[PDB]
């Protein structure tokens, strides 16, 4: 039942207080490779990465799990690397994000099942390197090949045990749609994470999800715009208002069903030119903004230690642990 | 005298016979390293393309211009590889297609100039191999995107040299869009291709274009679905005029005095993974001659025809040298 990172299989005590959405670099396929004078050079985003993930792992943080897809641009190599030079373990993942290229989009579920098998069954490129983690997305009502995907990262869970992640238009409440078609697979919702949840303030949404045995991913707490691309992007809603979600599903008894994360990033290039400029302003902590400034806000709201250390050291070994339920 | 190759610079009387519009995989960016088992393997592409290359050169052709662009998937690595073990020049492309990324999309006229100028002038990833032509494209009525890389393309050729060539919606004359907007920043009609261009059979349209000095691609010659049209999506992307239809094209455009704005190859791949599953396969029964097609049936229909072995030693081998030399 051993967990797969970038580095090779750790054990479930190893992993620790873990990041369940994370970006080392969120791009697109090849251009890292292609274009590394965008982010200054290579090696300057991974010093930039190396000094975040080190002052993660100085506030606590011991794994992150970096669901970069195919098309976010998932840089394996480059992952191993700033994993050995922070000591912070990275868990690599598979699945297509909502920007895959035609030789992605025109693949059938068959097909796509088989690409994600591959790289958790045998390997991420010629690396070796496993995938721990599938990450799918909706935007709204599934199109016909968003549910495609959806039903071969369900296929694909099923014959690894390994977790399923998703992206979603928590508003127009995605994750029920979504439930619908992991459920027809036969996926247990125990495997699944519905996340971006923190993106509405509907309950009785998140509930609803969370009492079938769904994981909520109240995963990017510093998001806040408070012009257009930094608040199109960012959202009008402060960084208490998505944390206090974190204590209205504790007070709702579905403690052990909450996932938190910040949905970070040190590169950042498929939006805007200066969007990691402006991201950085904002929150200057990076990947470290949850245990340095989420716990101890919840910590003065009623929230005990014993809680907080469930939701962060045991549900995320319980989620990436290799099992059918 | 000289042009950038996969294995570097060769002096252009070093090009021979050239097809000016070829791909060794057909492609998306990242594909062939995530998964190379969707073509077999790397190994079998590999031995597939440098099979087809060798066929090829034993044919006559001594250069392939590898149009592939960042999005088409290109492998440069894979492209030297080839090259090398077949012994046949390759011509790598900058530029963007059809299917850029979020990240090549959000770009500014300014960065993708820059982006394109890398490709040109650096080299291509960390492997020092230097793009020496640029592929762009229009599918109908140009997206402000799409305005933008030819805007980004012309400035990259007027600061090199190297040349320009398209993909085209030859049906909706995509060439006079493009041309108006390479000609609106400057760029000399002489440094680029209409590329498509066998895809229709307005005359009209293709003489005006070559008698403002543009080099008009007839690069699909094989390029048939004519006996499968029981295949819908191979009808769809190969359509259903026939490679005779498409060669007597390029005796209509030598006939109205525009041998030296011609330019034909096949538009072949060894790979195909940017449309349905089984389409190599399909397009590997329609042409069991691949590359080879051009100098191996082409070539002897044309002179069937009347066509001079002069005149068509001249579309292969001299525009394509005046073409692709840096000007
Ligand atoms: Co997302
Ligand atoms: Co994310
Ligand atoms: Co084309
Ligand atoms: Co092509």
């Amino acid at each position: 039942d051993r967990i797969n990172t970038v580095r090779g299989p750790i054990t479930i005590s190893e992993a620790g207080f873990t990041l369940t959405h994370e970006h080392i670099c969120g791009s697109s396929a090849g251009f890292l490779r292609a274009w590394p004078e965008f982010f200054g050079s290579r090696k300057a985003l991974v010093e930039k990465a190396v000094r975040g993930l080190r002052r993660a792992r100085a506030a606590g943080v011991r794994t992150i799990v970096d669901v970069s897809t195919f098309d976010i641009g998932r840089d394996v190599s480059l992952l191993a690397e700033v994993s050995r030079a922070a000591d912070v373990h990275i868990v690599a993942a598979t699945g297509l994000w909502f920007d895959p290229p035609l030789s992605m989009r025109l693949r059938s579920v068959e097909e796509l099942t088989q690409f994600f098998l591959r790289e958790i069954q045998y390997g991420i490129e010629d690396t070796g390197i496993r995938a721990g983690i599938i990450k799918v997305a909706t935007t709204g009502k599934a199109t016909p090949f968003q549910e495609l995907v959806l039903r071969a990262a369900a296929r694909a869970s099923l014959a690894t045990g390994v977790p399923v992640t998703t992206h979603t238009a928590a508003s127009q409440r995605d994750g029920e749609q979504q439930a619908a078609i992991f459920e027809s697979e036969g996926l247990s919702p125990s495997r699944v994470c519905i996340g971006h949840s923190d993106d509405t303030d509907d309950l009785s949404y998140l509930t609803a999800l969370a009492a079938r045995g769904y994981l909520i991913g109240l995963d990017g707490i510093p998001w806040s715009a408070i012009n257009a691309s930094a608040s199109a992007l960012l959202g009008n809603r402060s960084w208490q208002t998505r944390a206090l979600l974190i204590k209205a599903l504790i007070d709702q008894g579905y403690m052990k069903q909450i996932l938190v994360s910040n949905d970070w990033t040190f590169g950042f290039s498929s939006y805007v030119t200066n969007i990691m400029d402006v991201m950085d302003r904002v929150n200057p902590d990076g990947m470290a903004f949850i245990p340095l400034r989420v716990i101890p806000f919840l910590r003065e709201k009623g929230v005990p230690q014993e809680t907080l250390a469930g939701i962060t050291v045991t549900n995320p070994a319980r989620f990436l642990s290799p099992t059918l339920r």
